[PDB]
């Protein structure tokens, strides 16, 4: 019966970052992580992967160098969660029990509700940057486009980044007109949302950007069958239910539904949904006071970004210690959450806004119009910053950058 002060699940960007900033409350040797994986990867990368533009090895590490030091990893898989008794169980046959424990566990991929997926992906024009088996596809996928139709999916679950299925669709745009394929290329968007974005300021700048190049897309239409071996795809309305399509594609990527971890989905710390039940502000579970959720395994009513697991952190840096003293959680979080929508391959719109679904943005300028400068942000400098700051525990959103940026245009204006 091993045991631990701060057991953390999950070893991917909530759980190193929570992790490393526990290392620094109780010591490193109280601290524990529990993750299967052997690597550990910035999915952000795999956008321009799969574009072509970066390579998927850069977007991976070995899971035990970012392992903080000194904090013992357990290299296993959770099997149950029972609260009530402070206590977890994992495949290596193996209960551990915690003074606080910390879900980091992330979104699940569920390709298999698509018919023809994942068995499909075998056949080539066919691929999906979500997951590490399949985002180099995208990318061979784009280069062997000759003539047809680009299609790119959205599903009926919530995900993780809302604005991936969309970015690659836009290089996939901007390379053909590179290569000359722009006129022998039909690009169509089938989504099951009725908005391209969640937030009027930067779906306004995206409507001109569809308008512009002449994107098709589609709203409340959704893929439920692949037939990779004839290259067709079949989509159903959402707004007329039982009415479907079936279309040829010459390059399909797929962003598969999504739910919540399946041992999350029946736990008892679960929402209704399956979602880890956490308080909107404090991050604390809603029925168990010792129990803390971050990231995309958990209910916050805000987009699931690597972005938002920052913000979170350090609220719930500050939320676990004010409960180790005993008093009251005080500081609340705000929603925030940033999606660096990826216009071409020199162009990002940094989307930022809170719960509210209102802008927030860290720079004074206006960041709903493509600009280069947040393009060499998003591809060379936040993926240093997301290595050696944020998993180190030095780095918890851009609220401070908000702050001066906006008290130096005091002294401008
Ligand atoms: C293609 C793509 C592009 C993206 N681009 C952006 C972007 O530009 N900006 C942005 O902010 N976000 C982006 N994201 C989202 C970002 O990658 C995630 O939101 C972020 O990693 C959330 O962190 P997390 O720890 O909650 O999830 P993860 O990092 O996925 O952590 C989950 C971890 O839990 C482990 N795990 C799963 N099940 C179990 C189990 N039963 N037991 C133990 N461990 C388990 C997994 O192995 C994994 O290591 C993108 C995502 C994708 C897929």
């Amino acid at each position: 019966m091993n045991h631990y002060e701060v057991l953390v699940l999950g070893g991917g960007s909530g759980g190193i970052t929570m992790a490393a900033r526990m290392k620094r409350k109780v010591g490193a040797e109280n601290v524990a992580i529990v993750e299967p994986s052997e690597r550990h990867f910035y999915q952000p990368i795999w956008t321009l992967v799969g574009a072509g533009a970066k390579q998927l090895s850069s977007s991976g590490r070995p899971t035990a160098s970012v392992i903080p030091s000194g904090v013992e990893w357990i290299k296993a898989r959770v099997t149950e969660l029972n609260p009530d008794k402070n206590c977890i169980h994992t495949d290596d046959d193996e209960k551990i029990s915690y003074r606080y424990l910390i879900i980091a566990l992330g979104i699940q991929l569920d390709y298999e509700k698509i018919k023809g997926l994942p068995e499909g992906f075998a056949h080539p024009k066919i691929g999906s940057n979500y997951s590490v088996k399949t985002v180099e596809k995208t990318w061979k996928a784009l280069q062997d486009f000759k003539e047809g139709n680009a299609i790119f999916t959205f599903p009926n679950t919530p995900v993780k980044c809302a604005g991936a299925p969309q970015k690659i669709m836009y290089l996939s745009e901007a390379y053909f007109r590179k290569t000359g394929k722009r006129s022998k290329a039909n690009i169509i968007f089938n989504t099951s949302l009725g908005a391209i974005f969640g937030v009027k300021k930067y779906a306004d700048a995206l409507q001109e950007i569809i308008q512009e190049r002449n994107l098709t897309v589609n709203y409340k239409k959704n893929l439920i069958e692949v037939r990779a071996d004839k290259q067709e795809a079949v989509f159903e309305n959402l707004d007329k239910p039982g009415e479907t399509q079936v279309i040829s594609y010459e390059m399909l990527h797929v962003t598969p539904p999504m739910s919540p971890p399946d041992v999350l989905k029946t736990s008892p710390v679960a929402d209704a949904a399956g979602w880890v039940d956490v308080d909107k502000e404090t991050l604390q579970h809603r029925r168990y006071p010792n129990v803390f959720g971050i990231g995309d395994c958990t209910n916050l009513p805000t987009s699931k970004t690597a972005a938002a697991v920052a913000a979170q952190s350090g609220i719930l840096d500050r939320t676990i210690s004010v409960i180790m003293k005993n008093q009251t959680p005080t500081k609340k979080y705000d929603g925030y959450t940033s999606c660096p929508l990826v216009t071409g391959y020199n162009r990002v719109i940094l989307a930022e806004f809170d719960y509210k679904a209102e802008p927030l943005e860290t720079f004074p300028f206006d960041q709903s119009k493509e600009r280069l400068s947040m393009y060499l942000m998003k591809a060379d400098l936040m993926p240093f910053l997301y290595w050696n700051m944020m998993l180190r525990g030095y780095w918890g959103g851009p609220a401070f950058l908000r702050k001066l940026f906006h008290l130096g245009m005091s002294l401008e204006h």
